[PDB]
């Protein structure tokens, strides 16, 4: 009595439970394949995301297993929730693919990006943004790699982070992205829970300006969008810079920086009347906040919740509540990642 059928979808194959019907393609990325579905056992639609081979590599293999891990441990309103897992092998040896059962949302940041928001909804998926990555922190995680296409959201503007973020060389079709890692973790720099302010910031400024803040083919490439739009970070800074990195950056052609009126105009923000003039300003004060090279003056999640801009939404129920209450870190090879991975599925 066998639980399962295949179906095709883009140029790839599902093997799923019965219980999931009329899978629809809803996009990709790295992790992998992504579809939409109607599931009769709770009688609602459902994402299906299919990891193929998991164990191949591994840092794939480490975030497989990590994100399985914690997906079923935290469970806020922000984060995306797990709702099954299960591989259609019935062996360790024949054990190939595992598939997450997710709740489905009905698009990712990439397309709000290209799309003009009023100062309500900005403000309001920014503030879901900044309490789920609350949430991670007060979990002793801290993201690292907060992007669009990692955060999905609803009509009812609901929104909801995807993976958990990082923790080996690689050449696999997977980009490079790093348009949204914060200057100190790229020059080699240690961090702290507001590196993931920057990432927000990033992304905050690329829903206003709809354009990648900084686009770098290379982490060397960058870091000089950084310093052009933003300017050359102070002395200071460079003084907690290693040698080998503080002489390449402190001999680097120097810069003003663009002032943020002038990086994000009135004209990419609704001017309709003076409540949005002033929003717009708050929001701007907002990004001056967050998008600052030196973590050291950089705002920090408690703060950007308080800001007058995200305020609005506080809710000291969705802040300020008890986290949730296996944690590897050890390094294994393929093998016994895929048993590690194929013993969690299988529980
Ligand atoms: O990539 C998407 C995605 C992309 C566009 C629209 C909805 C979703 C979506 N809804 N739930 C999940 C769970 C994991 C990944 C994804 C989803």
């Amino acid at each position: 009595d066998n639980q399962f059928y295949s179906v095709e979808v883009g140029d790839s194959t599902f093997t799923v439970l019965k219980r999931y019907q009329n899978l629809k393609p809803i996009g990709s990325g790295a992790q992998g394949i992504v579809c939409a579905a109607y599931d009769a056992v709770l009688d609602r639609n459902v994402a299906i995301k299919k990891l193929s081979r998991p164990f191949q590599n591994q840092t794939h293999a480490k975030r497989a297993y990590r994100e399985l891990v914690l997906m079923k441990c935290v469970n806020h309103k922000n984060i995306i929730s797990l709702l099954n897992v299960f591989t259609p092998q019935k062996t360790l040896e024949e054990f190939q693919d595992v598939y997450l059962v997710m709740e489905l949302m009905d698009a990712n940041l990439c397309q709000v990006i290209q799309m003009e928001l009023d100062h309500e909804r900005m403000s309001y998926l920014l503030y879901q943004m900044l309490c789920g990555i609350k949430h991670l922190h007060s979990a002793g995680i801290i993201h690292r790699d907060l992007k669009p296409s990692n955060i999905v959201v609803k009509s009812d503007c609901t929104l909801k982070i995807l993976d958990f973020g990082l923790a080996s060389f690689m050449m696999t079709p997977y980009v490079v992205t790093r348009y949204y890692r914060a200057p100190e973790v790229i020059l080699g720099m240690g961090y702290k829970e507001n590196v993931d302010i920057w990432s927000v910031g990033c992304i905050m400024g690329e829903m206003v300006r709809h354009k990648i803040l900084f686009p770098g083919r290379d982490y060397i490439d960058q870091w000089n969008k950084v310093i052009e739009q933003l300017g050359t970070p102070c002395p200071e800074f460079m003084k907690k810079l290693q040698p080998t990195v503080r002489n390449y950056v402190e001999n680097r052609p120097k810069y003003a920086g663009l002032t943020f009126p002038k990086l994000f105009p009135d004209s990419l923000f609704p001017a309709d009347s003076e409540h949005n003039k002033l929003k717009a300003s708050q929001a701007r004060d907002l990004l001056s906040k967050m998008l600052v090279i030196d973590p050291a003056k950089r705002i920090s999640v408690d703060d950007a919740l308080q800001h007058p801009y995200i305020n609005v939404w506080y809710d000291p129920a969705e802040v300020e509540a008890p986290p949730p209450q296996q944690l590897d870190e050890r390094e294994h090879t393929i093998e016994e990642w895929k048993e590690l991975i194929y013993k969690e599925v299988m529980n």
